[PDB]
C-alpha cells in the first residue's frame, strides 16, 4: 500500500550512465527510461541496506508518488520487485536553481523572476495543504525545466541560513518554517543566487536574527516582492503568511504587472563619488 500512487517499473527498461550524486544508501545517477527513450534521474538503494533505510527508501517514493503537482518533481515510477532498488524521476537539463541563476546572471525579466517563485510557491502550497512540511527548502532543492517551471525536490542534506528560529531552537519544523525558507528562496532568486548573509558565520546568522536584522532588500527588487520576503521572516511563527497568501499575493502582482515597477531602495555598500 506505500506504493499505491507509484508505477512499477521492470528493471529491462532502466539504463545507468553517469553518478550524479550519492543516496543514504546507494548512488544516484542520470539515465535513461524506456516505455522515444525519455532521461531519468535515479536513485538506489543498494545490498546490505538497512530495515530502516528500507523503510525509509519506500517511503520516499510512496510520498514522491502521492504528490501530482506542476511544480511538484515528478516520479516515473519505482523498481521494488528487483535488486537494487530504485526511485526514478524526471530529468533536467537545466538543472538545480542555485547553480542555474549563479550562472546566468542578470538574465531573466523581473517578471521572470517573479513568475518562478509563484511557481515554487503553489508547489509549496501543495504540500503543505498535503500534510507534509519540506524542512529543507532552498534554490538547491529547486530544478528548473526547459519551460523555466520550477520544480520543488528534496535531494538530501545544517542549514541553519534557511531554516526558521522555532525550527533551529527547538526542533519545530511546520509548514510556517517552511514559509521562512521560502522567504530565503525569495532572496535567492533575486539576488541571482546570492549566498543569504554572505560570509556570516552560522552562529553570527542566529545572533543577527535574533537581535532582529533580517537581509536587505536585492538590488533592482520591486517593492512588494521584498516586503512579502520580510513578512515570511517574522519571528512570531502564527503571524507569518501561509502558502496560500503568498501565492494570491504573487497571482496578483503578476497579473498586473506594472505593480512591481515600483522597486525597493537598495542600500549601497559602497559610494563612487564622480562629477
Ligand atoms: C532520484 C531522485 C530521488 C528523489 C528525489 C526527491 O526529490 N525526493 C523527494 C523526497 C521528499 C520530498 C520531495 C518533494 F517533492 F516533496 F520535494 C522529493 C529526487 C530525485 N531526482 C533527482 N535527484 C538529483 N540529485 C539527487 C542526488 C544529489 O546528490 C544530486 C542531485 N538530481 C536530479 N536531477 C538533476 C537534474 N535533473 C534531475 N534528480
Amino acid at each position: 500500500a506505500v506504493l499505491k500512487f507509484t508505477t512499477e517499473i521492470h528493471p529491462s527498461c532502466v539504463t545507468r550512465q553517469k553518478v550524479i550524486g550519492a543516496g543514504e544508501f546507494g548512488e544516484v545517477y542520470k539515465g535513461m527510461l524506456k516505455t522515444k527513450e525519455v532521461p531519468v534521474a535515479i536513485k538506489t538503494l543498494k545490498a546490505g541496506y538497512t530495515e530502516k533505510q528500507r523503510v525509509d527508501f519506500l517511503g520516499e517514493a510512496g510520498i514522491m508518488g502521492q504528490f501530482s503537482h506542476h511544480n511538484i518533481i515528478r516520479l516515473e515510477g519505482v523498481i521494488s520487485k528487483y535488486k537494487p532498488m530504485m526511485i526514478i524521476t524526471e530529468y533536467m537539463e537545466n538543472g538545480a536553481l542555485d547553480k542555474f541563476l549563479r550562472e546566468k546572471d542578470g538574465e531573466f525579466s523581473v517578471l521572470q523572476l517573479v513568475g518562478m517563485l509563484r511557481g515554487i510557491a503553489a508547489g509549496m502550497k501543495y504540500l503543505a495543504n498535503m500534510n507534509y512540511v519540506h524542512r529543507d527548502l532552498a534554490a538547491r532543492n529547486i530544478l528548473v525545466n526547459s519551460n523555466l517551471v520550477c520544480k520543488v525536490s528534496d535531494f538530501g542534506l545544517i542549514p541553519i541560513r534557511w531554516t526558521a528560529p522555532e525550527a533551529i531552537s527547538y526542533r519545530k519544523f511546520t509548514s510556517a518554517s517552511d514559509v521562512w525558507s521560502f522567504g530565503i528562496v525569495m532572496w535567492e532568486v533575486m539576488t541571482y543566487g546570492e549566498r543569504p548573509y554572505w560570509e556570516l558565520s552560522n552562529h553570527e546568522v542566529m545572533k543577527a536574527i535574533n537581535d532582529g536584522f533580517r537581509l536587505p532588500t536585492p538590488m533592482d527588487c520591486p517593492s512588494a516582492i521584498y516586503q512579502l520576503m520580510m513578512q515570511c521572516w517574522q519571528q512570531e511563527r502564527a503571524r507569518r503568511p501561509k502558502f496560500a497568501d503568498i501565492v494570491s499575493i504573487l497571482d496578483k502582482l503578476i497579473r498586473a504587472p506594472d505593480s512591481l515597477k515600483t522597486l525597493a531602495d537598495f542600500d549601497p555598500r559602497v559610494s563612487i563619488r564622480l562629477p
